[PDB]
């Protein structure tokens, strides 16, 4: 009856994710004070991370608990596609926010004259467009399938929903969906840690007006660096191992490959918790929870 002592932690984590992200969307949707530009991208994340809790985690939970896929050969690929999509759409939006805070911290004038709200919404959709094209289609077109006699065995089996992929895909799909966006995100997230350091460096002047607006605008930039940071810690392991197999299979235990995968799942619930650093958010979550 070990199944009962697991469905609790699983229903618990689904709760944290959903409740938490539904909260973050409401906090921004209600409070006009939280309806900033960057907080639109943050909304996108709250959605990607929500879809995970609502669909990706539930199904993925029954596959670990029962040890067998019970929802057919279709929902297998469909659940896989939503999974890959949500992770692609995330790293891309985090990569946007980096370039955003960069262009908004080095060209304050050009930024305001070019970056509106209706344009940033286009940006958000363009990201979800590329994410689908890149992750969703190649799966639908079965470019991931392997010719291995063992692999061909798992495709004809509806009860088996293992993501057995060839090595050509394994490499390209991980580069495109993760590594390239990650490197870009990291590089730019370091260029914004230098300018945001030189701004608080060449601040022996200013005032309790200009140092207060550099105390709020360095302070959010930290919360973003934490989001980008934690996210990397939860998904970089998984993708390192993912590549290891491409070079040398049977070197990493399958139980572990699933471990690091759930590590990256937990990352969806970690966001709303980190937003409690901001006084605004922290006050907005109390309004809704009826305190
Ligand atoms: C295997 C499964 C149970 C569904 N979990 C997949 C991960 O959530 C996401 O893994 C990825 C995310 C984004 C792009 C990716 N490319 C490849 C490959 N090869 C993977 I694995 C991958």
């Amino acid at each position: 009856q070990w199944e009962a002592g697991m469905s609790l932690l699983m229903a618990l984590v689904v709760l944290l994710i959903v409740a938490g992200n539904v909260l973050v969307i409401a906090a921004i949707g209600s409070t006009q004070r939280l309806q900033t530009l960057t907080n639109l991208f943050i909304t996108s994340l709250a959605c990607a991370d929500l879809v995970v809790g609502l669909l990706v985690v539930p199904f993925g939970a029954t596959l670990v608990v029962r040890g067998t896929w019970l929802w057919g050969s279709f929902l297998c690929e469909l659940w896989t596609s939503l999974d890959v999509l949500c992770v692609t759409a995330s790293i891309e939006t985090l990569c946007v926010i980096a370039i955003d805070r960069y262009l908004a911290i080095t060209s304050p004038f050009r930024y305001q004259s070019l970056m509106t709200r209706a344009r940033a919404k286009v940006i958000i959709c363009t990201v979800w467009a590329i994410s689908a094209l890149v992750s969703f289609l190649p799966i639908m077109m079965h470019w991931w399938r392997d010719e291995d006699p063992q692999a061909l065995k798992c495709y004809q089996d509806p009860g088996c929903c293992d993501f057995v992929t060839n090595r050509a895909y394994a490499i390209a799909s991980s580069i495109i969906s993760f590594y390239i966006p990650l490197l870009i995100m990291i590089f730019v997230a370091l260029r914004v840690y230098r300018e945001a350091k030189e701004q608080i460096r060449k601040i022996d002047r200013a005032s309790k007006r200009k140092r207060v607006m550099l105390m709020r605008e360095h302070k959010a930039l930290k919360t973003l660096g934490i989001i980008m940071g934690v996210f990397t810690l939860c998904w970089l392991p998984f993708f390192l191992v993912n590549i290891v197999n491409v070079f040398n299979r049977d070197l990493v235990p399958d139980w572990l490959f699933v471990a690091f995968n759930w590590l990256g799942y937990a990352n969806s619930a970690m966001n709303p918790i980190i937003y409690c650093r901001s006084p605004d958010f922290r006050k907005a979550f109390k309004r809704l929870l009826a305190f």
